[PDB]
């Protein structure tokens, strides 16, 4: 009875994922992000789910569950109540009790370590669940992917040492590879944003996607591996140029971009500037990043500096005036009255243009060292095709990557606020140091379609494939043809497989099943017929091949046991 | 193993609640909020693949439907308001408005709408196993009264009574499967359907003394009801005749059964209770009468046709307005508003009641004589020793933890949300629903309410954490740190669940010993250089009250017995 349950019965959804998805009745919309698994999706998701869970066990993590309502008085023991923003989903009770519905439980995992880890022989420990978590997304969109309620794997270590942190993170990292492998992706593991200039301790697991919404960094000989948030950029030249012109003031009343600069007075973009004024860490101070007119500013290296202010904040208008007597499409480091940082490429070039900081002007054969100081230097653009791997090995390309796993050393920054202590073992109280490692279950389903479609449909790794063999009969009514199909249901679920077994009557044409069982992206295909039956045979077709098979019925046992080997 | 398993009570009244906490299965984050630590989740799981199978080979479908459920979906039901104060709502940055859900009945509603077009997908039965939010107004007795729960909820859908019928049956078969997997003893009875009479609604209950609920068993029959739902027939064949004339008294201060029984010398079954309520009809009143020593049943009371469900006691200013007098002097002679008496009422003889005027009683009242006989109806509780209803035996009361509820639904959502197939025939059809949950959460608790002892947990042996406990003494000791590794790997190997204590010189034999009947662990084995040198492992069980020693050979086959 198995398709005429299991198949049941798009018009916004861009990505391919979310249109396949939900055409192969895999899942289906409640409200705005919010999805129901339908029986075949959620034959997938436990798929998943059975991986991590296993390689989190193998890496030696406990799995707890831990509740979806949460405490504000907690989320204000680490100040996140109110920092967090508005994707936090808060409510109160019938007391008037307040609570969130969890995004991630970095709170609630501290508040039990506090209670419950009170002797250093229990550690190191790694603690983690599979759970149901909420965020209030401004723009849910992309089905699965930027949903606001999804599947988490969410884990949490706790240690005496950053050594002994350290040893506990490279062991995720090897059981997020195992479970990205096991589940047949073709992903990346890559360097990540960790708050700091240099270092390490964080990486993404990435899916390979041409609709990923990550840019990834990628020598092209070496294992360099980035997010381009944290890929180190080093300049081409290896040198500065030679001063060639005198500066002189140039009058610009129409020109006040890099395109303005380019096409309109000819000039090579490498000899033009961006300037961008951040608010200062310092409270109300200005700092001016500089980056070549073929570049972009990083905004996470940009925040990284000290002297900028850590989240990032652009200067308005009226604060770059009054702060340097001209504003936007005329600044430039050349009697700059407020503190300036230059990016590495910046430094090395020479007779370059910058607005004046007088409005409607600009200089011309701009040189370091000659017409002004050069100021701190500093990585502060993005990487960009081709160039130089920082590792000196080879050159960079950058991919597309769908985010679908983050580890990340968090240190103390929970265990000093909310007071989670335990003495060493020589008698000394030490702040636990924590590490949290996630992988976006849901968003897994999904980053798999991204990655493997056909114009027929799903592709699934075969460890995601909701059954292994579809059977399709072909006049099932017909006595003959129905105890040969419902013996072979027998047969190959004896042997341990997973049919689909399609019982729709005639109404619904071979053709038409042919393609749902394509679409739904089941990796085999059984047909059976009594013009078969008469000759003896069974007709089998697989998900990518492109003609059918006749094969033996006392063969197709074999034949199939070796297809799914 | 243990150096991570184990971790390291006062609100705790029941003893599930407090075995829980001590054995470090959960641990308290808020009021009805629990956290499954690592030995609790192990237990929770263990529940859930029973459920799972029993619910999938019964041919129902496992999906999982969201926890934050808009608003507009309850407001076409009205459960957004009527629900009521046990309904968690949000708004979300948009400032629409959600539940947090505790049931999904029109969610899965609404899925119907979209997935179920055609009568060839009919009968179809959707369950999942999800967390729910009930905003109990007083959340306690730990896993057994949380707000948040894990839950197995099931809605199935139907073109004809006959095929809910079906597909109920196989629920309420696959509900004992399931109990008995879980190794509980529990019963499953009739309960309130809504209606006089009836089937279609069950519950299966876990026969404990700290039940909340009252269920009704015959010594001589199959019968099981919920005291809700247990018909009470009266104990006697007929009616008295009358020697008394009926009288005025004064009865200044009696105003309760006991002051007529103890001030007037009146054996308590000549007296009545008379209840107000209000009735269906807008602004009417209806007197429900039982006899002064039993109770007025609420669930049959709103049953009744003239009454409103849900049930409304009238207020005094209601009843001296209506009656012209007060509570303490109320009965059916001269009673201005409609008058329902229970059907042990009906047979009674020179009867005490309130007279309807203040301080005032009628005694020596009989049926026919002094006033007509009112309806007649089954109004109150069965009292222990009462007959059983399908006339073999009489009536035993027991205390019962509910841990599933199968109810046929009919169309109240599908008349409400528009839910509708064609038959075969063409004609439109509103499906007919039916629902089945387990409190998947409850079960856990229900077991430890039904099975422990002085020392601490027993489970059911699919319940159990681990199987095997390995407690090597001095484990520092590198011989037998080597002989319990092996045996843990023979152990494990053999598929049997084992958790190793690691613990060193600090936490003494005794101690560890202790921890493992807590936590209620069925097999213990020690390992020993003493015992070693012979030759020799320790075993015990957890019920056992000695400990033998074992040749070694011996032990996995010993063990493996044990566990059959
Ligand atoms: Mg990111
Ligand atoms: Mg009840």
């Amino acid at each position: 009875m198995r398709t005429s349950q299991y198949l049941l019965s798009p018009a916004d959804a861009v990505v391919i994922s979310h249109q396949l998805l939900l055409r192969a009745g895999m899942i289906r919309r409640l409200a705005s992000g919010l999805y129901t698994w339908l029986p075949m999706g959620l034959r997938v998701l436990r798929k998943v789910e059975t991986i991590v869970r296993e390689e989190m066990n193998a890496a030696g993590a406990l799995e707890v569950l831990m509740p979806a309502v949460q405490p504000a008085e907690l989320w204000q023991e680490s100040g996140r109540w109110e920092q967090y923003g508005p994707e936090l989903l808060r409510l109160k009770d019938r007391h008037e009790r307040e609570f969130c519905v969890g995004p991630t439980h970095e709170e609630v995992i501290t508040d039990l370590a506090r209670n419950e880890l009170n002797s250093y022989k229990q550690l190191p420990i790694n603690f983690y669940q599979i759970q149901t978590k909420f965020r209030d997304e401004i723009r849910p969109r992309f089905g699965l992917m930027r949903g606001r309620e999804f599947i988490m794997k969410d884990a949490y270590s706790f240690h005496l040492s950053q050594d002994s942190l350290q040893q506990t993170y490279d062991g995720m990292y090897q059981a997020y590879s195992k479970i990205f492998s096991r589940l047949g992706l073709d992903f990346r593991p890559v360097q990540a944003d960790n708050g700091s200039i240099g270092g390490s301790g964080s990486h993404e697991f990435h899916v390979l996607a041409n609709s990923g919404e990550d840019d990834i960094v990628f020598s092209d000989s070496s294992d360099y591996a980035a997010n381009i948030e944290k890929a180190e950029a080093v300049p081409r030249e290896s040198a500065r140029g030679s001063a060639t012109e005198d500066m002189r003031l140039v009058d610009t009343p129409n020109t006040k971009t890099i395109a303005a600069l380019v096409d309109g007075f000819q000039l090579p973009i490498e000899k033009t500037i961006k300037t961008l004024v951040v608010h200062g860490a310092e409270e109300g101070t200005l700092v001016a990043l500089i980056v070549r007119g073929d570049h972009e500013l990083n905004e996470i290296k940009a925040a990284n500096q000290p002297l900028v202010a850590s989240p990032l904040v652009f200067a308005s208008e009226a604060e770059i005036r009054a702060a340097i007597g001209a504003g936007p499409g005329s600044l430039g480091p050349v009697n700059l009255p407020i503190a300036c940082i230059v990016d590495r490429s910046v430094a090395l070039m020479s007779d370059f243009a910058a607005g004046a900081n007088i409005e409607d002007k600009h200089y011309f054969g701009v040189n370091w060292e000659r017409d002004l100081p050069l100021p701190e230097v500093a990585d502060l653009r993005n990487v960009v095709e081709g160039d130089p791997s920082p590792d000196g090995k080879g050159t960079l390309v950058i991919k597309r990557g769908i985010e679908v796993g983050h580890i990340f050393q968090l240190g103390t920054k929970y265990s000093e606020a909310m007071k989670l202590s335990v003495l060493s073992e020589q008698g000394k109280p030490v702040n636990l140091i924590m590490g949290c490692y996630g992988i976006g279950v849901s968003r897994v389903v999904a980053a798999a379609i991204e990655q493997n479609h056909d114009e027929r449909g799903i592709l699934w790794p075969s460890a995601l494939a909701p059954f292994q063999i579809a059977l399709v009969p072909l006049k099932y009514e017909t006595e003959s043809v129905k105890q040969a199909t419902d013996k072979l249901y027998a047969e190959l679920t004896a042997a341990g497989f997973e049919v689909l077994l399609d019982d729709r009557d005639k109404k619904t044409s071979p053709g038409v099943k042919f393609a749902d069982m394509e679409l739904i992206g089941i990796p085999h295909r059984i047909v059976i017929s009594d013009r078969g039956l008469s000759e003896g045979v069974l007709e089998y077709k697989g998900r990518r091949d492109s003609e059918s098979q006749n094969l033996p019925i006392g063969e197709l046992m074999s034949f199939i046991t070796e297809k799914l080997s």
